[PDB]
RNA sequence: UUUUU
């Protein structure tokens, strides 16, 4: 009757006749100390090169100590390691380490060069409007799941999504409505209710986010309105 | 004068001085005949587990019997095997075993549990409300090719530009706008006359249409639009 | 202390505790002179069968002279020559000769028969049209950095922004808007200031690109209405 | 013409 959707099941399906049917805080708390060894700016490193850093991992079978990126993006199993939990990891830690006041210098001081806070234009004050830093850019439904870190996803991803021209983020390359929605079915999962404290921190983080600021088209646009009409 | 486009002649015309100059409804006859040795109800789960396949079949060179649907997106010949080809194919399979009872009453009963047909809240009652059923979710314009499908495939598309908002389309996804224009594209280029008896078949359709009718953000809804403003 | 972005550099940066951290303008003078070899013919045909002619380099490490196209689209210098960059200079060249009255006719009656010419139905009377033919489909960023070409490439891209749905202009393939915005970068990039000698010239420019001519829909609409209003629209 | 719902 029934049976498993498998590769072999499809082709199965198409070449017989036969009538034929068919969470990430736990893994974060498992590899986290794996990557504690990093050095703060190496991590703050990973996050200003991420797109170039990118590409490298994904040219072949990236293995770091006893860990290894596999190249098949298919099948990713609760203890395999992709890309993209690389990434959020190194950016939970550096969020940890703001707990620290030390390392707020290194990281304020240093993050206030990376390329995704300029273009955001994220006015980078207090431990807060630091915290946000390391997280633009990250994965947001794999943060969300972490403990403490339910709102500051989700006010990120409201922003992301209502800003989303201004911030030249391509929808067709990333749908920033679907993201919001696996954020808030993370935080539903783990039964997260947004009481008045939470909302307190969300706001507190929107008016950062509220605070922030094409550059060349505005220079022309006074000029380029008369050939528009 | 005029020669033939290959390397070397690339080659001639960027380092000489000379001068140098330089259908799916044919598809779908020469490859539905492989696919029918598949089973009504094997077909009917393609289709329910579209996006679940689509996956599976997009991890790798996919290989069922002597054809095979390559990973390589660019670069694809009239004769070579896409996703949307095969998915076409299957649809346009089921709608030929439309003209049997015995399998009417079996594909009304199948596809009736169907996603998008629940979505759509389309009405399963006559023989082109089943039709209309196996449309949805197919690539509207490679099914126009098909003779006696150019109005089944623009009614449909009409419909889908005029209530895209109430089927909860995301328009940066799918233009359905553009996509109206390519079924028209399509019918024009076979010289397709819609004349009083397809316009009459269409508005079958469109009656049929007419009497037609995220669940984790509904939750925090309520507090999630004061971030919004 | 800085050290270079390598595959075990990376490794050092996940696995260790130290401390770790990693213009067309010049490139057409310098490339210029190297595709001026080619005739006019030449560089006309290249244009009419562009996407062909394409997909031929993109085979393998396409070799033409002393220069290579690498099929690595991955890390291009600001030496390295890609496609994108030999079709530009192309154009480049072919608006160069606009200047001569013996290559303007021959061009003009070359490039008439040009399919972006005739999608977009431009007309082909002065030489100023001519020179907005041989830019439709040209990579306009880079154009746009060379001297004296900063106005028709922005024009142009203005005119791409609006116009993009007549022209079948694939939003998911081509960010329209994305073109006019990098376009204006690089003028702002060398100081382009826009005085009134520039817009004169390009409302010229614009003039020409409004004088120009879904299609399949329109053909269709007055069947095709009927079942727009069964819908409600 | 390719791709996603």
């Amino acid at each position: 009757s029934k049976v498993k959707l498998t590769k072999e099941n499809i082709v199965a399906l198409l070449t017989q006749g036969k009538d034929l049917e068919f969470n990430f805080k736990t893994f974060c708390l498992e590899n986290l100390d794996q990557i504690k060894k990093m050095s703060i700016i190496s991590c703050l490193t990973f996050l200003k090169n991420r797109q170039s850093i990118m590409k490298v991992i994904k040219q072949s079978d990236f293995t770091f100590g006893k860990i290894t990126i596999k190249k098949t993006s298919d099948r990713i199993g609760a203890t395999d390691m992709t890309f993209r939990r690389l990434d959020s990891l190194i950016r939970v830690r550096l969020v940890e380490e703001t707990g620290n006041s030390e390392n707020l210098n290194t990281i304020k001081s240093k993050i206030a060069s990376h390329p995704l806070i300029q273009a955001y234009g994220l006015p980078l004050d207090d431990a807060k409007s630091v915290r946000l830093a390391i997280m633009l850019g990250g994965s947001l439904p794999l943060i969300a799941s972490v403990d403490s870190f339910e709102m500051i996803s989700v006010v990120l991803a409201i922003y992301q999504d209502a800003k989303y021209k201004d911030l030249g983020i391509d929808p067709k390359k990333y749908d920033t409505k679907e993201a919001l929605g696996k954020v808030c079915t993370v935080l539903k999962s783990k039964a997260f209710e947004m009481n008045e404290d939470q909302v307190k921190k969300g706001k507190e983080y929107a008016a950062i986010l509220s605070s922030s600021n094409s550059v060349a088209m505005e220079h022309y646009s006074e000029t380029l309105n008369k050939f528009y009409e």
